[PDB]
């Protein structure tokens, strides 16, 4: 029950509890592989017709969410039935997945739509959104079904299934300027700055169209909607990568934005346009209830501090997630949900204001990282990360913590503890880098933990790591890293009640070489009730090796 309280279920079509017909995937750890990009690295392959997979709703639900791989270039249908009668067909597509490099130039994964000579497809799943016209109780059979008709093959990953609301209505037609067929968001929102009286705008059930950047300024706006099944704030879809959404400029610091879904066109990432929100230096700004797909990022932060982000969807975006940087403070992230990020699901980059500061990322789910970390904390000091979930990341750590640069301006990590507290990390871990004259080397690649501890050109120091379950991570629990020459020494790093159960070769590694001209770690770290349980190998690697770092085995460690 750790990460995020969201009101849809998620089940595995690959779950023993499900009828099937079709082919199960046998897992694996392959970023390009319908296995090994799969949530929970499996799938029902479903390529005959009449093949299906039988879910058994645990919760009612009227509407359902279908991650799902299909070919590339291809539209088409799958069908759901309820209780053996056929109810309906999911819109199911290729549009947004497919995003191609090779596997020495990982660095392009998420940048580059176009198939071409010698490149390998990544990104591979997708979903569908249906609702049915009634609500399901619990212990119904809910059937993926491929009919006559349908898509000649589909990968079925996973089940969302959820009981909607009805949608909630305009809450004062005298104080919510409403969108309609014919008044567009822009000139409702010129009706509400005109009027001292509107408390913001309504947008109704539907699907309207967002071709722009839309401004909120004067004063603090609400723009308020029916839900996010219902209001759909759509980018042109015979577009791509269309830089559309909200820019909330400083008057309008206090605004919230809620209960209201964004659909962007982005086929691919482009660094600089792409977040759904804008908001350079914003404050007070609450968003809550939204459900954000296809654009770069839902919000990245600058000099921004005291916002909330509650109980929101991020999903199938082309990189972070949420990001707050450069010196964002007294946040509460609370709540959200990130599957299928194209680089870190929740991060804070901290740089100069001094640090990033008093962030609370609490009740987090972030699951199939299509690039980079779960969960990235760069620098910062007394941020707190609680009750997380994370998992199936392709490329990189479940949690990534490290004092590297980036050529930016920062400190590092400060006098305040950077505390992970409470956390579930499952199949996290991946490759990337290289590794040219690496010290323990199983392939071309670097090799990621579950939990990198990463002291790079600036101070690495106050991180406590408590109260973790990491289940079979793709390679190590926790990995330990200083970069050469700048060897900064870790200090004040503890690890307390964490549990490392099946890691394919360590449940700890000290990384002695990473590559040419990088040597061990500086420093140390405690442990206190730490169990690895079954490593592949061993349950530390590079202790004897880094004469510069020092485990400290408090109390409660089999190792
Ligand atoms: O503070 C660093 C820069 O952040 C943003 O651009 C990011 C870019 O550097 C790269 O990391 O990709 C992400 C995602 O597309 C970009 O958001 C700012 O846009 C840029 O102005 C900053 O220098
Ligand atoms: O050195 C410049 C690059 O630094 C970072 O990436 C490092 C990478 O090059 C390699 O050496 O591995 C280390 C980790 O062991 C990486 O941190 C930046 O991420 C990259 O953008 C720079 O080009
Ligand atoms: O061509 C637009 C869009 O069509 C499909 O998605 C539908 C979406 O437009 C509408 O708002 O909701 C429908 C029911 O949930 C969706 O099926 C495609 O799936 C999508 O790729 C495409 O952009
Ligand atoms: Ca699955």
């Amino acid at each position: 029950g750790r990460g995020a309280n969201m009101p849809f279920t998620i089940m595995e079509a690959e779950s023993t509890s499900n009828a099937t017909n079709g082919t199960k995937l046998t897992p694996n750890f392959k970023p390009g592989d319908y296995a090994g990009e799969a949530s929970g690295r499996s799938s029902v392959y479903l390529d005959a017709t009449g093949e299906y997979v039988e879910f058994t709703l645990t919760s009612p639900a009227n509407a359902f969410v279908l991650r799902n791989a299909v070919a590339e270039n291809t539209t088409g249908t799958v069908s759901i039935y309820a209780d053996g009668v056929s109810k309906g067909k999911f819109n199911v597509s290729s549009k947004f997945s497919y995003l191609y490099a090779t596997p020495s130039t990982l660095g392009r994964l998420g940048y580059d739509n176009a198939p071409g000579a010698g490149l390998t497809a990544y990104w591979l799943y997708e979903d569908a959104q249906l609702m049915l016209d009634q609500v399901y109780p619990a212990g119904t059979k809910i059937k993926i079904q491929k009919d006559a008709g349908d898509v000649s093959w589909i990968y079925v990953d996973l089940l969302e299934t959820e009981n909607v609301a009805p949608p909630q209505a305009n809450p004062d037609p005298t104080k919510y300027v409403a969108v309609s067929a014919s008044k567009s968001i822009d000139q409702a929102l010129t009706e509400f700055r005109q009027d001292n009286t509107k408390k913001g705008i309504y947008i109704p059930a539907g699907e309207w169209t967002i071709n722009s950047k839309i401004f909120l300024y004067g004063r603090a706006t609400e723009i308020v909607g029916a839900g996010p099944w219902y209001t759909k704030l759509v980018a042109p879809q015979s577009q791509s990568n269309t830089d559309v959404g909200f820019n909330i400029s400083a008057a309008a610091n206090g605004s919230t934005i809620r209960d209201l879904s964004a659909w962007g066109n982005y086929i691919n990432r482009v660094d600089g346009p792409g977040k759904f929100i804008d908001g350079n230096g914003m404050q007070n700004v609450t968003v809550q209830n939204i459900w954000v797909e296809h654009f770069v990022c839902l919000y990245w932060g600058v000099n921004s501090s005291y916002n909330t982000f509650k109980n929101n969807r991020i999903k199938n975006t082309f990189a972070d997630g949420i990001n707050m940087t450069n010196g964002s403070s007294y946040n509460v992230i609370d709540n959200n949900y990130a599957r299928g990020t194209g680089a870190d699901s929740f991060a804070l980059f901290s740089a100069t204001g001094s640090y990033n500061v008093g962030n609370k990322y609490t009740n987090l789910t972030a699951t199939n990282v299509r690039r980079a970390a779960a969960f990235a904390v760069y620098g910062g000091s007394d941020n707190l990360f609680q009750n997380l979930y994370g998992a199936d990341t392709l490329t990189y750590p479940g949690i990534t913590i490290s004092s590297y640069s980036f050529g930016y301006n920062t400190l590092g990590f400060g006098d305040q503890d950077t505390v992970i507290d409470g956390a579930t990390l499952d199949r996290t871990g991946g490759d990337f880098w290289t590794s040219v004259g690496a010290d323990d080397k199983i392939n071309e690649y670097q090799n990621f933990g579950a939990i990198w501890i990463y002291g790079g050109d600036r101070a690495i120091k106050n991180i406590l790591i408590k109260n973790v379950d990491i289940n079979n991570p793709v390679y190590f629990g926790l990995m330990f890293q200083s970069m050469s020459p700048n060897n900064m020494v870790m200090q004040n790093i503890r690890v307390e009640n964490v549990n490392i159960n099946n890691p394919s070769r360590y449940g700890i590694k000290l990384v002695v070489r990473a590559e040419q001209g990088q040597g061990p770690a500086y420093g140390g770290a405690s442990f206190t009730n730490v169990k690895v349980n079954n490593p592949g190998i061993s349950a530390i690697y590079g202790e004897a090796q880094s004469p510069n770092f020092t485990v400290t085995r408090v109390s409660g460690n089999n190792w």
